């Protein structure tokens, strides 16, 4: 209720969740990630 | 209820869920992820 | 309810969800994501 | 109620979860995460 | 009520779960995290 | 009724909650975390 | 009621709850947490 | 009823509750936790 | 009633609860915990 | 009534409980703890 | 009714419990703890 | 019920069921009566 | 029941069941009258 | 019930369920009238 | 009941059910009347 | 009841009910009238 | 009730129940009526 | 009842109930009429 | 009642209960009338 | 009951209640009216 | 009653209840109108 | 009654009570009318 971000993660190798959340009345230049290299 | 991300991930290797969220009444240029250079 | 963005991954070996969303009344230039180098 | 962020991580290896939240009445570039060298 | 992040790592190896919050009337640049070298 | 963050780890090997909460009036560069060298 | 992190660790081996909690009306750079080397 | 940090640590090897708390009308970069070298 | 911080420690092996607390009117850089080499 | 940190440790083996509280109308650096080199 | 640090350690074998409290009008660099070498 | 007044997001007013859920690997052998995974 | 009034998330009024399981590696073994994983 | 007035995030008024659990390697076996795991 | 006011949260009005729960490695062996897990 | 005035946070005034259990490793095994783990 | 008045925190009129429990190795073994953790 | 009044923190005015428990390795062994862990 | 006037911390004018309890390794074997553990 | 005012801590003026109890291997066996460990 | 005027700590004016109790390794074996560890 | 004023500590004028006692390994065997160890 709200965000919710969950994760279970059975019997599994190398798992993650990543959140960002960027609120205002105002807000300039609001990045959520970086730069990525390599994905998957 | 709002924004949900769940991951389950079962038996995996290498399984990852990013999000992002820029709310505002204004904004000047909300990025969500950067530049990718390889996916998958 | 609102955006639900779950992944499953079963047995899986390298899989990802990225997910962004720039919500404003005004904004100036919001990407999602950047440039791709390769993709799949 | 509120952002609910759990994880449960069953028999699993190398689990995560990361989670920001920056909110403002004003708030200039706000980042939630750095730039990512490799992902998954 | 309020952010609520339980974890419950069971039978796991290697759990972890990370949580920024930064909440203000005004903040200039407020990072939730830094620079990721490799991710999972 | 807050911030509630649990952790309740069974039978588990290697289990942390990392939390930060960084309330304001004003904030100049609140950071919740470092860089990360390695993830999960 | 406040900030209320519990533990309960059953059966665990290497179990940890980290929070920080910097509440003003005006902080110049309050981080929570620093550089992680490696994580999980 | 402020906060209550509790653990419970039932047949346990190894368990710990780090808490940290900041307030102040005023205050220049109030940490609450150094660098980490390793986690998990 | 303020800062109840209880720990149980049933047939436990290596348990610890640490908490900080730091109020004032104004403080420069209140630390709550030094850095850390290994955790868990 | 105020900072209440009780501990039960019931068989237990290697139990303790650190509390620092810092109180003032000014002060410039107060820690409560110290550096750790291993933690649990 | 104040800080009340109580301490029952049934059946234990290595219990302990530490509390500082440094209340001031003014007070430079007030420590609660040093530094650890090893914890838990 | 009453009146769901949204501008970025899910106004539900009526019943509302959201269910995800993972039953990898999941092995159901009953002789009577066995019903398995009902997510509505 | 009341209005809802949002402008950035859900103003649910209704029903509203959100439900996240895991059944995975999950064995049902009824003779008679087994029920197993209902998420509603 | 009364009203709910939210800027940023979820306004529920009505019967709003969250649920979370996981079944992992869980194993039902009822002679008679055995339900496992039923999250509304 | 009485409205509820927030910006940047959950103003909840009805009745919030949040649960989490895990039942893992669990096994419920009743010959009759057994419920195990309901979490609502 | 009362109304419930917030900017940053949970403005609950219903009947709002959190849970988190486990039931981990736990074994049921009534003959008639077993329930476990009812966690609203 | 009286009404609630927070700016960085729950605010909460309405009969708000948190509980944590854990139900973890434990066995209920009724002939009959037996309910074991029932937390609301 | 009266009025609750805070800037960084819970201003509860309802029936708030918080409860932690821990049930673990714990046997109930009725033949009729037991209950065994309800923490409301 | 009174109000309660806080900046940093719960102001609570409320019926605020708050309960911890262990019941490890605890074995309720009642033929009749018994309840065990009840944390409201 | 009269008003109370905290700047840094609990300003309860309602009926508080706290405690914290360990009921751990104790044995509850009775044949008729037993309750045991009630921890309000 | 009268007011509490507290900078740094408890400003309790309602009917505060503190308890801390064990009731480890104790073993209530009532026949009839047995209560043991009532601790509010 | 009259006002309390403090500083740096609980300026309690309501009904306060605390209590502090162990029941371990204590025997409750009544036949009728027993009850040990109420810690209010």
């Amino acid at each position: 209720t709200g965000t919710a971000n969950t994760l279970f993660g059975t019997a599994s190798t190398g798992t993650s969740l990543f959140s960002s959340q960027n609120n205002a009345f105002a807000q300039n230049k609001p990045t959520g990630f970086g730069n990525f290299g390599t994905s998957t």
